[PDB]
């Protein structure tokens, strides 16, 4: 049970470069977050506009001040919407006792991207 009329927009723009497969995986995480919120009674908007209350983004929140005024993240801060990273969004869901792994048919650890850090752990 979430706030009455939460309207969540998922930012579609990235500010990091990544390979095709890693991009696909980020989209899977996005979709998983989406079912999570749908389950809490959120409305997931297709467009960004002034009726949006929460924006969920893969971009640098700390560096929003450096973006153009027309950027949805700028407009979101200006309108006092919450701006969350995927990680913070996931924390929020967990805090409301949503079990993300119960939402998918596939493994939710399958959405981790551990390769490089595993090669570093092994090298060390």
């Amino acid at each position: 049970h979430m706030k009455r009329d939460s309207r969540i927009y998922f930012d579609i723009t990235d500010d990091v470069e990544m390979n095709t497969y890693n991009k696909s995986k980020m989209d899977k995480r996005r979709d998983l977050l989406k079912r999570g919120f749908l389950t809490l009674g959120a409305q997931i908007t297709q467009f960004f506009d002034t009726t949006v209350t929460i924006v969920i983004t893969r971009r640098s929140v700390e560096n929003i001040y450096l973006l153009k005024d027309t950027d949805i993240l700028s407009r979101a801060k200006k309108n006092y919407m919450k701006v969350w990273s995927y990680e913070k969004a996931a924390r929020f869901l967990k805090n409301l006792d949503v079990d993300l792994d119960h939402l998918s048919k596939t493994k939710s650890a399958s959405l981790a991207a551990p390769t490089l850090s595993n090669l570093l752990h092994n090298e060390k």
